[PDB]
């Protein structure tokens, strides 16, 4: 409340360490369905079921330009990526897989770096 704060976590470096989760994402041989925005003319579905598109490409765009406010909020867009995958893919197809591959990938990075 006003003047009674908890202490202060030192954040200072997290704009880098997201950027090296994100680079270790974007090398993972299971990126591929992620790397790039899906393409709205050329697949079927995607445009009207997956109300809020997201890749790699667009978080590295947004980090690298101040459009996250926080960790959380990068926390959010990646995983978002992993949920429209499971919304528009089956489970058992490689991309469907490589989804569920990666979020745990994340996950992990995430708990290790900052948990």
């Amino acid at each position: 409340s006003m003047s009674v704060k908890k202490p202060k976590r030192d954040d200072s470096k997290d704009l880098a360490l997201c950027s090296m989760i994100l680079t270790e994402m974007e090398t993972h041989e299971d990126a591929w369905p992620f790397l790039l925005p899906v393409n709205l003319k050329l697949v079927p579905g995607y445009k009207k079921v997956i109300k809020k598109p997201m890749d790699f490409s667009t978080i590295r765009e947004k980090l690298s330009s101040g459009q996250y406010p926080n960790l959380e909020t990068f926390a959010l867009d990646v995983r978002l990526v992993f949920d429209n995958c499971e919304t528009f893919n089956e489970d058992d197809s490689d991309i469907g897989r490589a989804g569920h591959n990666m979020r745990k990938y994340f996950e992990k990075k995430w708990t290790d770096t900052f948990k």
